[PDB]
């Protein structure tokens, strides 16, 4: 069926504040990603209409996609790195949830899901 509006990326009613964490989180784990051969199917929330997916948004109640996760940083949405790597681990989970193990497209998350657990390991202590 139709898709559903993508995730809220902006709400001025809700604190802010930049920490290392999240600019890190920002240049470089969603910089890094986003290049990444297989991460155009997870740049823009999963179009279940154009993918042909009419069952998608039925399977999975909590989506998430990389241009969210952009916005989200950009936006000072997050108020700690922890909301925002939930978020990336989101989207991979929704991956796995609704396709087969083995899939093209659980490869690529799951190649993706390697590149992002290593540049988490190098997340700088929050100074
Ligand atoms: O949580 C999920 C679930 C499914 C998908 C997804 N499946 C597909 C997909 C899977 C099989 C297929 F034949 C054609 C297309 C894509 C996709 C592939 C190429 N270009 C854009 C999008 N993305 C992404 C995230």
């Amino acid at each position: 069926s139709m898709n559903p509006p993508p995730p809220e990326t902006s709400n001025p009613n809700k604190p802010k504040r930049q920490t290392n964490q999240l600019q890190y989180l920002l240049r470089v784990v969603l910089k890094t990603l986003w290049k990444h051969q297989f991460a155009w199917p997870f740049q823009q929330p999963v179009d279940a209409v154009k993918l042909n997916l009419p069952d998608y948004y039925k399977i999975i109640k909590t989506p998430m996609d990389m241009g969210t996760i952009k916005k989200r940083l950009e936006n000072n949405y997050y108020w700690n790195a922890q909301e925002c790597i939930q978020d990336f681990n989101t989207m991979f989970t929704n991956c796995y949830i609704y396709n087969k193990p083995g899939d093209d497209i659980v490869l690529m998350a799951e190649a993706l899901e390697k590149l992002f657990l290593q540049k988490i390991n190098e997340l700088p202590t929050e100074e």
